[PDB]
């Protein structure tokens, strides 16, 4: 903890050149980044160089802000540092607290629905904007998958047991067959999960954060996790009763696009593990199989 903070603290003087940090602590961090609260004030989010990066998350940001007409605060980037070595963004830190399933379920039926709605117009708001000028960037998420695939076969896939090349091989026939990738394209925030989303002291929404996997995709993307059965989310009625107000949208097609997504889950997890050479991950995403597989 102090030592990480204290070389964070340095990067920031260095590359910020007025900035001055009175206090920093880390507020979180993934797998390759981390995260830190400066001066009770800002976010600092750092990246030391991965398969990254910064560099779109900062030009979504940009976009948004000057585009989208809402209440709802996102973050807006008065820092920032670029290279391939190292990624620095900063911007103020938005106030609230994190929506969570314990939270939800203190929530009266009309403090939920206005929440739903909240949801339903952010969302609604961002899928109609005219995405031309950040058309750069598009994410086709069934040509990444075969291309994941293809890694696959030329790395550790004859090492495989049977059962996890069925698993493999009935989740790519299922993606060769399904049609949820033919509809609507349109700018999505792509991690849309309640630990990204923030209420105010009525419940309402007041803030959205890490538009980090944001890019022109399918529709259906902001509503996987909506939908999420889990500890970590609300739970299947919430993303239904959310794609109802949303409207338009073919619900159903939704569910077996997130249907799908979990399915690859693990295939996922095997891949990352591949790319970054971690064997830990790769023995979790075959492990994950074999408890599907089970269940
Ligand atoms: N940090 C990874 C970033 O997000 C995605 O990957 C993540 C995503 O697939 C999946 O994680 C997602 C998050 O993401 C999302 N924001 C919250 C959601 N509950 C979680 O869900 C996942 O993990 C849960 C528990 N743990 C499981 O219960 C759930 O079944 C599973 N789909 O697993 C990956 C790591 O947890 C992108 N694919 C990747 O390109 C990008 O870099
Ligand atoms: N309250 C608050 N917390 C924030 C804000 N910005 C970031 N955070 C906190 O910092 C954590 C990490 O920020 P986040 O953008 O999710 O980044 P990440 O997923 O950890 N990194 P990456 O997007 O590169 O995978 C969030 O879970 C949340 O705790 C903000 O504006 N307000
Ligand atoms: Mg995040
Ligand atoms: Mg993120």
């Amino acid at each position: 903890n102090a030592t990480n903070v204290k070389a964070m603290k340095y990067l920031i003087e260095h590359y910020f050149d007025n900035f001055k940090v009175d206090s920093i602590e880390i507020i979180g961090s993934g797998y390759d980044s981390v995260a830190y609260l400066v001066n009770n004030e800002y976010i600092f989010k750092t990246k030391f160089s991965t398969n990254k990066g910064y560099a779109k998350e900062k030009a979504i940001y940009n976009f948004l802000n000057t585009n989208l007409e809402t209440n709802v605060k996102i973050p807006n980037i008065e820092y920032s540092y670029i290279s391939d070595e190292l990624s620095i963004l900063g911007y103020k830190e938005i106030k609230g607290t994190f929506l969570t399933p314990e939270i939800y379920s203190t929530m009266s039926e009309e403090e939920q629905n206005l929440l739903k709605r909240d949801i339903a117009s952010f969302l609604r708001q961002m899928h109609g904007l005219d995405y031309t000028d950040i058309s750069e960037c598009t994410i086709d998420n069934k040509q990444n998958v075969l291309e994941e695939y293809i890694l696959l076969r030329e790395t550790i896939y004859n090492d495989l047991t049977d059962i996890e090349k069925d698993y493999i091989e009935s989740f790519m026939e299922r993606l060769n067959a399904t049609t949820v990738f033919e509809g609507k394209k349109c700018l999505c925030h792509n991690d849309f999960s309640c630990n990204h989303l923030l209420l105010d002291g009525n419940n309402r929404l007041t803030g959205i954060i890490d538009f980090g996997d944001s890019g022109i995709i399918d529709e259906y993307c902001d509503f996987i996790y909506l939908l999420e059965d889990s500890e970590e989310e609300i739970g299947t009625n919430f993303g239904e009763d959310i794609l109802r107000m949303y409207g338009n949208i073919d619900i159903e097609k939704a569910k077996e696009y997130q249907d799908i997504v979990e399915e690859y889950y693990p295939i996922e997890t095997i891949v990352y593990g591949i790319k970054n050479i971690k064997q830990e991950f790769i023995e979790n995403g075959r492990k994950e199989i074999y408890k599907r597989t089970y269940k």
